[PDB]
């Protein structure tokens, strides 16, 4: 739970901070994880997994974000109130 | 950056601890987000495709996990060393 | 070429105006097409095709459309020209 909780005062961690998780809390440690800097064989399948939907969902998110980066029209210094009141 | 950063000394935040993010930092806040306790229109979309490969990746992870939840055979109190030394 | 071409002076046609195509120009007409009001067998395939990229493509389109339904900010009757001139 290190990443979810941090190391000390929420300050540290491993992957959430740039450190590969080497499985140091598991019965299989360390032998079933070495070499540590190699990709887990199961990960290559999931990293070579194909998300054709990967670029779409990102493009849709950006659009939605852009409209959220636009204040409503009724916020101005014009002498006539547009807020609907 | 609140969830990534926490609120005070990494203690709190919003979604990371069960509070929906109401986009209080966005120029569109709050009108483009209300009503807050309703699902955002574009959410259900990305949900319905990952459901085809969720239970798969989930099982594939539960299995490797179990292998990692097993100590190497050479860890015992038998009369003879079997670690490879 | 009827729907692409219209029937008379580009006015009528068949499926383009709600008339099922019954293959009346084809060497197999009418036997390989009856019963007419039944769906084509091979058609049923691409019809029920589980293209779950669909609800995501219409959304990605509606979001683009909505932005194209907003005039740029510099269109207004304020005492200050703000087009970039
Ligand atoms: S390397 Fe260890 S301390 Fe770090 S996240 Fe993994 S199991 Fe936890
Ligand atoms: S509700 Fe606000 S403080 Fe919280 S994560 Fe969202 S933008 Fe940040
Ligand atoms: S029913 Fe006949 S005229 Fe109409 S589109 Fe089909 S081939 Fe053309």
């Amino acid at each position: 739970n290190v990443p979810k909780r941090g190391w000390i005062a929420g300050v540290g961690g491993c992957p959430n901070v740039g450190g590969i998780c080497i499985g140091c809390t598991m019965p299989g440690f360390p032998d079933k994880f070495m070499p540590f800097m190699d990709a887990p064989p199961g990960a290559v399948l999931s990293s070579n997994l194909i998300k054709s939907y990967g670029p779409l969902i990102r493009s849709l998110r950006k659009l939605t974000k852009d409209t959220l980066n636009d204040e409503p029209k009724w916020r101005h210094n014009q002498p006539v109130l547009t807020t609907g009141y």
